[PDB]
């Protein structure tokens, strides 16, 4: 197994996949890693398996349609998975933990929304659909945007928005287009 965290690539207490060689620390994993469990499978080895139970999952999807599917316990994973993969690149620091705003030019939003709300959103089921999700990710960078304006600071927001999107399109296998 890997000595270090694969989120965070730290090491420190962590747990291993019992199949495939990735290791977590107990909150970098989502959902948090389970008190038992032997053997235990990280998401990326549970996702592998919903796509090799029923490959036609993997065929090209439309956006609007993944957005409306309601969040059973497939959904749900995926939609953990995706926070996931956003918190293992290293900027998503600056989107973790709430926000606040005092920029001379600025106002701050309406609704702010940051990666770790989302988390405990996610863990609490207040998500009927894969658009609440959705819609609360992209939030966090729009906010950004339009916050930060011309500074190149909101630099950072394209960047984590193009891992999201890039990872939405892989794991709810939206149709490729040009
Ligand atoms: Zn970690
Ligand atoms: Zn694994
Ligand atoms: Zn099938």
């Amino acid at each position: 197994n890997s000595n270090i965290c694969e989120v965070c690539n730290k090491w420190g207490r962590l747990f291993c996949c019992d199949t495939c060689p990735r290791s977590f620390h107990e909150h970098c994993h989502i959902p948090s890693v389970e008190a038992n469990k032997n053997p235990w499978s990280c998401i990326f080895c549970r996702i592998k398996t919903i796509q090799e139970r029923c490959p036609e999952s993997q065929s090209g999807h439309q956006e609007s349609e993944v957005l409306m599917r309601q969040m059973l316990p497939e959904e749900q994973l995926k939609c953990e998975f995706l926070l996931l993969k956003v918190y293992c690149d290293s900027k998503s620091c600056f989107f973790a933990s709430e926000p606040y705003y005092n920029r001379e030019g600025s106002q701050g939003p309406q609704k702010p929304m940051w990666l770790n709300k989302v988390k405990t959103s996610l863990n609490e089921q207040m998500y009927t659909r894969v658009e609440g999700f959705v819609q609360d990710m992209r939030l966090i960078f729009h906010n950004h945007k339009e916050f930060y304006r011309e500074d190149k600071f909101t630099r950072l927001g394209i960047q984590v928005q193009d891992i999201f999107e890039k990872n939405f399109r892989n794991i709810f296998a939206i149709q490729e287009t040009s």
